[PDB]
This record gives C-alpha cells, structure tokens and sequence, in this order.
C-alpha cells in the first residue's frame, strides 16, 4: 500500500559480495487481527512471522488491561523497566517528541519482526501500513507516492550500506487525496521506528497549511541529534526536505 511500499529496481551498490544462496526475493502477507503486514524476504516466514505478531499483540492487550491509560494517552506515558519490550520501545520514541505511546505502535512492530529474522533472511522489508523497516546490503527504494501527471512512482532512496532504517509515514492509505503535491504527508527517516512512527504523527499533526511545511523541516532538523536522519514533508501545494531524502522517480 502507499505511502511506503518497496518499488523493484535494479541496484547501482549491492555490496551482497558473494550472491551464491539468495538472489530469490519472496514477498507474503502477515496478518493478525488488525495486523497486516507485507515482507519481502528470502525466505519463507509467514508462519513464525505471526505466531510473533502474535504474541507482540497479546503484550499490548495485557499491558492495555494494566495501564488503562496507555491505548489512547496523546502525551508520553511513564513506565517501568519491567514492562515488555515493544510498550518500553513505543513509550521512549513517544517520549522523544512528546507523543502518546500508540503514536509508534506500527513502526515499533514492523521493526521488532524485522529484527526477529533478520538472522535468517539478511535482505528483509517489513511494510506494516505507512511504516516500513529495511534491513539491505543494496539500494532499496521506497515507494511514497504516485505522480498521477507524470504516470508513475516516486520514492525514497536507501543506498546499500545505510540500512537497518525506517520510513514512517503519517498516513497509511491513499488518502484520499493524497498524491504528489496534493494532500498532507510527513514521512520520518529513523534507525529507531518508534521514533520514526511517533515523530511522523507530530509532523502530521502540525501539517494544517502550507507555510507548516518549514515548521516541520525545521523541527526535524533540530531533532537530527536524537536521530532523526530526514524529512519530507507535503502540504497545501509546498514540498519540503530536510535531511538525507533523496528521491527516485
Ligand atoms: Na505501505
Ligand atoms: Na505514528
């Protein structure tokens, strides 16, 4: 789905030395509940990929029964050392830019199953919405949003080496409006994913005109030493950048 889809190129880098083994790229759908996610991959892991979604879910459900608070909070929540991984990784990048914790929900996912395989599968792309986590040796791109004039995609640029990284987008459909000027958008570059994912809400959330656009490419700035690499940034006709974004077509 767009925005962040995975688009096929050939690579410029594919620092792969060797591609004996896996040059075979599998693509298949995880979906749990709500949960829906798009792999690409080189091997086959639909099946432990959602008995793991799986048990991440029922984290969240238990902690939700807990801290009754945490599934609709729009301001950072507190919570201790004991808690699961995936509520502290959503609690801190929330945390980071002053969001509440479901903010980072699906990048947070999207990135723990990516780092669950990527043992076994080196070349790994987990789209879970407007979310996506890389783990790549070549350049990657992915997709944001279609040019409806020029007919076809434009993207963001992984060059081979940068990976693992995140491609947080602040909506997750099509929009309806949203194309290639038209309509409001933030996409977040992070290693961190619930960073990414919460930060790309806050950029959302301050997209109401066109002179928000600067508002927010300078506000990712001021965020590059908590980690955040780049920006873009769409609405109201004005396109902004700030960052390492750089954009195939
Ligand atoms: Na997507
Ligand atoms: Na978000």
């Amino acid at each position: 789905s767009l925005p962040m889809q995975h688009v096929h190129t050939s690579p410029v880098r594919d620092y792969r030395n060797r591609c004996a083994r896996r040059e075979g790229e599998t693509v298949f759908q995880v979906v749990v509940e709500e949960t829906d996610l798009r792999v690409t991959a080189l091997a086959e892991l639909a099946t432990p990929m959602a008995a793991y979604v799986g048990e991440l879910r029922a984290q969240l459900k238990v902690w939700m029964e807990f801290q009754p608070a945490f599934r609709h909070s729009l301001v950072p929540v507190e919570v201790p050392e004991g808690a699961p991984e995936v509520v502290r990784r959503m609690a801190h990048g929330a945390r980071l830019v002053g969001v509440g914790p479901f903010a980072a929900v699906a990048g947070t996912i999207a990135q723990m199953v990516a780092e669950r395989f990527v043992d076994v599968s080196p070349e790994l792309i987990v789209e879970n919405g407007g979310d996506l986590y890389l783990y790549s040796e070549r350049d990657r791109v992915v997709g944001i949003l279609p040019d409806p004039a020029s007919g076809d995609m434009v993207g963001i640029l992984v060059r081979a080496g940068t990976a693992p990284v995140s491609l947080c987008g602040s909506s997750a459909r099509i929009g309806h409006s949203l194309s290639l000027g038209d309509g409001d958008l933030a996409v977040v570059r992070a290693r961190d994913a619930s960073l990414a994912d919460a930060a790309a809400t806050a950029f959302g959330n301050m997209l109401r005109r066109a002179d928000d656009v600067a508002a927010v490419t300078e506000r990712a700035a001021q965020l590059a030493s908590i980690g955040i690499e780049g920006v873009y940034a769409q609405c109201g006709g004005r396109i902004g950048i700030w960052g390492d974004m750089e954009l195939a077509v």
